[PDB]
């Protein structure tokens, strides 16, 4: 592992940036990929794209140099963007979970109402809600603390630690993560028990094949979500324990799970290779 993880980090920017750009272009070419569900996937990709383009590069100069070299302002701005992307992602994963549920339960009402021009409004909203609950409180300094040590970090332009009061710490992590998480999980468990009773004896390859595509594609969504959890959940669990006893967890561990979450921005394009369409579409653009 000390090899794979060591290699992983030198290409993360690449694997994220190139991996996600490869996904947005794959769908922008094949209109057979141009569906409703794949529009939310593009949102997800834009999030991850920003991560590897802004979040990770600056996170790298900080970790490597062991100091912030960009100034007090960009520090806050970088922090904002970082928080915005994670919230937007977990919310979009909710929308997707709910979308697939309403397309499984109310098919008719789904087709006459859910249009391509409307899924775009739904996406602009999720970026709007995330900008509110993530970007604004940081701008109004609702995050800050009063501890001498905390105040010490704010006077230093070279310090970019997210030292926050225990009120904010708990509120922001519940709003951004745990709520959409619990919602996405709950809804995702529902969509599964629905997809199980569908394929649960007397139908030709007319109904079997159409349910063979809409089950292999659903299984991928469940992975995108399950993976997203395994990556970020640790960071947020530790972020809560820090509130109870601030000296219980080492700082290197705090930075450990945070880069684990960043890895999720490169994993998506990879999992999308469970589909022939994407797989072929990738090899298309890669001049194979
Ligand atoms: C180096 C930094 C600190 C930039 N990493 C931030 C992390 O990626 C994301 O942290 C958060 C994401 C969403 C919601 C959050 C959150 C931290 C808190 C708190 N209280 N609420
Ligand atoms: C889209 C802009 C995102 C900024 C995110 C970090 C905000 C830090 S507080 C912010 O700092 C600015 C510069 O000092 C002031 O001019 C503002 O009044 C104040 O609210
Ligand atoms: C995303 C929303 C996070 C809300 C966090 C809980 C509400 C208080 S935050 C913070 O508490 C400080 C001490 O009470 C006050 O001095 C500040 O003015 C205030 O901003």
């Amino acid at each position: 592992w000390e090899a794979g993880m060591s290699l992983l980090m030198a290409l993360v920017v690449l694997l994220i940036v190139a991996g996600n750009v490869l996904v947005i272009a794959a769908i922008g070419s094949t209109q057979r990929l141009q569906t409703l569900t794949n529009l939310f996937i593009t949102s997800l990709a834009c999030a991850d794209l920003v991560v590897g383009l802004l979040v990770v590069p600056f996170g790298a100069t900080l970790v490597v140099r062991g100091t912030w070299l960009w100034g007090s302002f960009l520090c806050e701005l970088w922090t904002s963007l970082d928080v915005l992307c994670v919230t937007a992602s977990i919310e979009t994963l909710c929308v997707i979970a709910i979308d697939r549920y309403l397309a499984i339960t109310s098919p008719f009402r789904y087709q006459s109402l859910m249009t391509r021009a409307r899924a775009k409004v739904i996406i602009c909203t999720v970026w709007a809600i995330s900008a509110l609950v993530s970007f604004l409180p940081i701008m109004m300094h609702w995050w800050r603390d009063e501890d001498p040590q905390a105040l010490k970090c704010y006077q230093d332009p070279g310090c970019c630690d997210f030292v926050t009061n225990r009120a904010y710490a708990i509120a922001s992590s519940i709003i951004s993560f745990y709520i959409p998480l619990l919602i996405m999980i709950f809804v995702a468990l529902r969509v599964y028990r629905e997809a199980k009773e569908q394929i649960r004896d007397r139908a030709s390859k007319r109904k079997r094949v159409m349910l063979m595509r809409e089950h292999k594609a659903l299984k991928t969504l469940g992975i995108i979500m399950g993976v997203f959890t395994l990556c970020w959940l640790p960071f947020f669990l530790v972020n809560i324990v820090n509130v109870f006893n601030r000296d219980l967890v080492p700082d290197w561990l705090f930075v450990a799970f945070n880069w684990l979450g960043y890895a999720n921005s490169a994993m998506n394009p990879i999992i999308y290779c469970r589909s022939p369409d994407f797989r072929k579409a990738f090899k298309r653009l890669l001049a194979f």
